[PDB]
């Protein structure tokens, strides 16, 4: 575990972390895809062998020694709002159980369903909601990864209101 286990936001791309596993925003299929999951195949391709799972699970595959974890959150396309949300919620108590059973003590994590799975909504808070109420009983040190300028102060805010 980390010694003072914590949060922290970072506005850059998730490639380019500083942590000791990666939560990729993957799509069911274990294809390329776009955004997140097109930059975790350029980093990491070697970790999309046999990576294909179901929505609402995370499935680690290994590049070298680092630990990519494949988390599908659902495409709220697809989804209705009741439906979507328990999916979401559940890749992210499967996230939790793989950060534990890798014994990490950091993991860099996207807000998945918020980009091209976001079915043109702002789902910051629902997405962020669901990745703490996962997260907190773990003791990796997390680093949440955004693009946005607006959701990078909102995500800090939100940290920084719970301490
Ligand atoms: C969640 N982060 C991403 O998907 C990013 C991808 N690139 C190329 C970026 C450049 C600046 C800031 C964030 C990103
Ligand atoms: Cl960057
Ligand atoms: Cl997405
Ligand atoms: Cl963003």
């Amino acid at each position: 575990g980390a010694m003072a286990p914590s949060y922290r936001v970072k506005r850059m791309d998730i490639a380019k972390n500083d942590e000791e596993c990666v939560v990729n925003a993957a799509n069911p299929r274990g294809l390329p895809g776009d955004g997140v999951c097109k930059a975790v195949y350029k980093k990491w391709p070697e970790s999309f062998k046999n990576s294909a799972t179901p929505v609402g699970t995370a499935k680690t595959v290994m590049c070298g020694t680092y630990p990519v974890i494949h988390a599908v959150g659902p495409n709220f396309s697809n989804y209705t709002e009741s439906e979507g949300d328990r999916e979401l919620a559940a890749a992210y108590r499967e996230v939790a159980k793989e950060v534990t059973r890798l014994g990490v003590n950091s993991v860099a994590i996207p807000l998945l369903s918020t980009g091209v799975y976001s079915g043109g909504k702002d789902r910051l808070t629902q997405s962020l909601n669901h990745l703490f109420t996962a997260m907190d009983s773990t003791d990796a040190d997390v680093v949440i990864y955004c693009r946005d300028k607006e959701w990078e102060k909102k995500i800090s805010e939100a940290i920084q209101m719970r301490t």
